[PDB]
């Protein structure tokens, strides 16, 4: 509905998507600390790790991009009205 | 020293970098939950946040990229010694 | 002023006090990871560390206790009125 | 094995425990910023949170207390060998 209503939903969906991001990174850290202390990490392990990081960001990027398009519309719309009344 | 002590040092920095990354992202989650508490998050607020996420990621990337190069060298040095003896 | 107004201030002051807590713990972790990787931690170090933890909680406990007394009043007050009108 | 490999293993668990502690507290900060976002944090909400903090701390304490005992033994074993040779 109203402008500020939709926006708020985007912001909350953003805050919830950032939450899941920090968690996956927290998960990936735990797993790294496990293998390390227990044995030691291999170049193969460091690679997987690295790989999962880019992957995780790409997943966050999708959300970011979506929120970006929606607010992009929201602002284009604004300027339309703004032109018409000024 | 041995290519196993140097690797552990790399892996060592990877973990520190990742921890430092997760913290900036934690701080970022709060700052947002702060603004929403006080008043509300505006489109400008969202954008700067959106922008700090990429800012904050690029930085992690310099870090990863570096560790990647160093382990690329170690991996190539290997295939050489491997070619030498077959 | 109003009941819900004062309360909200307590809650926000709580959320801000919890924030500083997690940060000190984050700081104490960083320092531990430094000494460890660099050299190794001594029994003396582990002791200081332990000590600062209890200290940090005690500092959080003070805030907790304060918020507890205020909301304790808030609820006692409520029951007064509740009795009087029921 | 040596009392220096066992100590490092203790210190190892200390760090893991502390990390795990900081996470529960991070999750706790979000959950609160979640409820406030949706509607608002009530007195009941605050209390359960207040209670999880002590719950969550007691648990960290079992962990610390343990590491304390083990390093107490190592410290006493020392003074014995020390008394023996003076």
């Amino acid at each position: 509905m109203a402008p500020a209503d939709y926006f708020r939903v985007l912001v909350q969906q953003f805050e919830v998507q950032l939450q899941q991001y920090r968690q996956q990174i927290e998960e990936l850290e735990n797993h790294l600390a496990t293998q390390a202390n227990n044995s030691h990490i291999t170049p193969q392990d460091l690679s997987m790790a690295m790989q999962k990081i880019y992957q995780t960001f790409v997943a966050l990027a999708a959300q970011l991009q979506s929120i970006h398009e929606n607010v992009k519309v929201l602002k284009e719309q604004y300027l339309s009205y703004r032109k018409m009344f000024l």
